[PDB]
């Protein structure tokens, strides 16, 4: 249930493959906790813990 994205500082969305094996696209958090500061950066999202990481 780990999944692997990568996210652009300048249009702030991050994108990983699903179980589908399609690409999907989502855009990633403005607060201070959790952003992305530079382009092909790295985060984490988990769909049984609902919960998601931006570089």
């Amino acid at each position: 249930a780990k999944y692997t994205g990568k996210c652009t500082k300048s249009k702030n969305e991050c994108k990983y493959k699903n179980d589908a094996g399609k690409d999907t696209f989502i855009k990633c958090p403005k607060f201070d906790n959790k952003k992305c500061t530079k382009d092909n950066n790295k985060c984490t999202v988990d769909t049984y813990n609902n919960a998601v990481d931006c570089d």
